[PDB]
C-alpha cells in the first residue's frame, strides 16, 4: 500500500585510497542491519564514466520516508560515504494510478533487479492534468501499447509531487543496456511527448554488488 | 486586526559541510539555549526540520518569525556562530511577510495564527505568470476559488501562503504542514487539476522534511 | 538640473567566506578609514547594507558612486585588500550610468537628488522583452506613464532607475529605498498590476537588506 | 548490412586541470601511454586525445574512446583517473553514445565506425530535438534530413559522427565533426544554419572543440 | 581570404595578489614580447574588476592559427600572475566574409588602435534568422548599420564563432568614452533585428591598461 523509494547519487571527492580494505565490508554490514530494519537495498549502481559528476547510486525503499532518511545518514558515516559527495537524492511514493490501477512498479512486484538502470525525474506540461480525462487516457494507453514490444525492460514510475522538485521519478531496468536506448527512442513517437517540461538529469549505470563497485571506482 | 500586524517569517536551509563529529555533546544544547534566549518574548522558532536524504544539497531547515526582519537577521547570524552552525553551509534563506489577502481576508498563515506545527513540512517559492495580476479581478478570484474548492478534502493539510515580493527572487513562499507526509503529496497531485496551474512560472526548489526537536535532529544527522 | 552630467553607480555584493573572527578589532575601523579617503576623491559611499539572512549567498552590499567607472574600480579593489575584504567573497557587482529618460526627462534617481538614504533597500537588475523598445513611442510612453501613476500611492518609497546597457548582463539596475520594509513589498505587489509587466524578461537576483554603519554591520555578521 | 547491426559504444570524456601540472612531469605521459597500450589489448580503442585548452576556460583535455560494451569504457575511465595525469584533472563532462541504425539512411555510418582516420581538429556537442520532431509525418523528417545532407555536400572534408544517446545521459544524440582545417568546421556549421531542421532544435551546448595530439605532446603543452 | 583567429580570455583572482608583486608584470611582459616574435598579437589587457564580481582581467590576443593561441594561453597560466588567477571564460572566433556588406571587417584586423574601453559579449541569433529570405536579413542588417552611423567613435568587432564554442558570434566594441558604448547599445535596442536574438550574455566590460598598471591596481 504505502512504500517510499529513494534514489541517492554520489560523486567521488577525488579517488579512493589505494588500500580500501574495510570499505566494502563496512557498507555491506550496514546494508545487513538496514534489511533487518525493513529497509530494502534494491541495488547499488556504478555510474562512473557515463557521467562526469556522479559515480555511485543507491536504490532503497521502506515503509516511511523517515527510515530512508536514517539509512542515508548512516551510509554517509561510512568510510565510503566519507569519500563521497552527495549529488542528487530524490524520493517518490507509490500512489494508485489514474487509469490503469494494475501498473505496479517493478520493485513493488518483487521482480528481480536487472543489470542496467536508467533513472530520471519527470515534469509534465502545465495543461496535462487539465485535459479531459478522455484525452489523458488515450495518450497513456498509446504509451503502453508502444512499450509492449519491450517487455524485457521493466518500468518503475512513481509519484513524487511535493517531495522534491519533480512530479514523477522514472527508473527503467533491463539486462541489455541498448534495449533501454531503443525503447526510449521508440517512445519519442508517443504523442504524450507534446506534454513534457523536464526529464533530466539522467543517471544510467551498471548494477554491482558493493565489493566489486568499490574495487572498480578510481 | 491580525491582518494589520506585521510579522516576518524566514525559512533558512543549511547543508552539512561534511559530517558532524562522532562526539557532538554540547551541539544541540548550545542551539537550544540560543532558541529560548531568542524566544525571550520576541523571536519564535516554529520548527527545525530534517531535510537530509530527500535532497542532496540540504540537511536542516529552521523556520522562525518575528516582528521585524532585523531580529531574524540577528537570529540567523547568532545561529551561524554556534558549533552546529559552523558545521553547516547556508543553502537557501528566504523571508516573507503576511500581507492582507486580495479576496479571502481570513486566510491567515498557520504560524501567524499560533497553530501547532505538524509532523511534516513542504516549502517552496512561487512565481505566477506575467499576466496573472493583470487578469480581471473575477477571473483571478474564480481560479483562486476553484483552487480552494479543490482542496476541500484535505482539511488535515495546513497551508501557509505568504507574500515575498521584493524580499528575494520570488512572489510568494508556500509552506504546507501535515502529520502524514503522503497527504501533502496527494493534495499537490490533486491541485494539478486546478485552473490556476496555467498561470505558473516557477515553483522550485522544494524543501521537504520531518519536524524534529534539535536534540534528535543533531543525533540523526551524518 | 544636470542630465548631461556623468555619474556612475556600482552595487557590490559580498558573501562571508565563513565567519568573522571573534576578535574583529580593527575591521570596521580600517574600512571607515578607507571610506573617508574615498570621499576625499569624491567617491561617495551612499550606504553599506546587511543582506544576511534574507539571502543565503550574500551578507553585505556596498553602494558607491563616482564620476568615472575607473574610480569605482579602484575603490572596489582597495576594499578587497582590507581585513574585512579578505574575509569576503565577491558575489555580484554591477555598474550603471545615469542617462536622460526617454519621455519624463524629469526622472532623476534619488541618489542624484540629495535624498538621504532610507533604512531599507531592495536592488535588482532588469531586462525588458525584446520588442519593448520596438513598440510605437506612444505605447511605451502610456505604459511608463501609467506605471508612474500606480506608484504615487507609495511616495515614501524612493526609486533609483539607472541604465546599465553594455556595462553588464542587464539593461537597467533598480534600487528602491524606504524606511519601512513592508512598504517596498506592497509597492512591488501593486505594480504587478501594471501593463508594462507584459514586457519583462529578467528581474533577478533581488538583494534586500538593512542599511547600517560599517561598525554595527561588522559587529552583527556571523 | 551488419554495419549498424553491430554494437559499438563510444565515450567522450572531458577534463579540466585542477590547477597546473608540475614542472617536472617526466613520467606523466608515459604512464598514460602504457595504459592506452594495455587498453588496446582489451579491444578498447582510443580514437584520439584532444587539447581543448584556451578554447574554453572549463576544460583542457578530451579523450575519445569506444568499445563493444559500456562496461569496458567505465573501467577504462576509472583506470585513467588513477594515473598521475588523471589525478591532476577534474572530470567535466563525460557522455556515452551507441551506434543505432538511422531512421531513413542506414548508409550513414559514423566516421569512427567506417574506420576513417582521425583528423586534426574535432568539434563535439550534444543535441536534443524539439518535442514534436519525432511526431512529425515521416515524410517531413525525411525531407528535412535530406535537405540537411544535401547542404552538407559542399564540405566532404568535414567528417560526421552522429550517434544516438537516448537514456545514456541528458541528451538524444552526440555529434562529433572532424576536419584537418578547423575553419572548415566553422563554415560547415554556419552554412547548416540555413537548414529547415533548425526549426526543430532544443539544445546543442556545450561545444568542446580542440586539437588532436599525441599524449606526450598534449602533456608537455598543458599549463 | 586571410585567416586570423581571435581569442578573448577572461580570468578572476583566486583571492588577492601578494602585497609584494615586483616580478609579476615584468614576467608577463616578457612572455608577451616572446609571443610577439611568433606573430601572436596582444591587442590589449583589460581591467574588469568591480564591473564584474566573477572576473578581474581580460587578454585579447589573435594569431594565424588556433594552435598558437592555445600555446600562448597555457604559457600565460604558468606565470606567477597566471598562477594567482582562475580561468572564467575563454572564447575563440574566426573572421569569415560577411553575407552582404563585404566592405566591413573587424577593427583589430584593420589594425586600428585599441581604445580606452571595451565591451565584449557572445551572440546567438533566433533559430529562424538564418532561414529568413535573404532580403529580410539584408534589410535588418542594413538598417542596423544605419542606426549605428551616429557613433563612429565606437569601433565594432563582429567575428564568427560557430562550432568553436557555445555561440554564433563574438562581439567586441571599443571606445574612448565608456558612456558612448552604453548609448549605442541603448539606441540599437530599436533595431528590428532585436526580434531575432536568443542569447547575448555574459558581458565583459572594462578598461584597457598596460600590464604593469593592471597588476598594480588589482586587489
Ligand atoms: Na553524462
Amino acid at each position: 500500500v504505502i512504500r517510499y523509494t529513494l534514489w541517492s547519487v554520489f560523486k567521488l571527492k577525488d579517488t579512493l585510497p589505494e588500500d580500501r580494505a574495510g570499505y566494502a565490508d563496512e557498507v555491506q554490514e550496514l546494508f545487513d542491519q538496514l534489511a533487518a530494519k525493513d529497509v530494502t537495498i534494491r541495488g547499488t549502481y556504478d555510474l562512473s564514466g557515463l557521467r562526469a559528476d556522479a559515480d555511485l547510486m543507491i536504490w532503497w525503499h521502506a515503509e516511511t520516508a523517515d527510515q530512508l532518511q536514517e539509512a542515508y545518514n548512516l551510509f554517509r558515516r561510512t568510510k565510503l560515504g566519507r569519500a563521497l559527495e552527495p549529488v542528487w537524492s530524490n524520493m517518490a511514493l507509490h500512489r494508485p494510478a489514474e487509469f490503469n490501477r494494475s501498473h505496479i512498479p517493478a520493485f513493488l512486484a518483487d521482480e528481480t533487479p536487472r543489470n542496467y538502470i536508467s533513472v530520471y525525474p519527470f515534469v509534465r506540461s502545465y495543461d496535462w492534468y487539465l485535459l479531459p480525462d478522455e484525452d489523458r487516457r488515450r495518450m497513456l494507453a498509446d504509451h503502453v501499447k508502444m512499450a509492449r514490444g519491450y517487455p524485457d525492460v521493466r518500468a518503475n514510475t512513481v509519484a513524487s509531487f511535493s517531495l522534491g522538485d519533480y512530479e514523477w521519478i522514472l527508473a527503467f531496468e533491463a539486462d541489455e543496456l541498448h534495449r533501454i536506448v531503443d525503447l526510449m527512442r521508440h517512445l519519442r513517437g508517443s504523442e504524450a511527448r507534446r506534454h513534457v517540461r523536464e526529464e533530466i538529469p539522467f543517471y544510467t549505470g551498471r548494477r554491482k554488488d558493493i565489493g566489486e563497485l568499490v574495487a572498480g571506482l578510481a
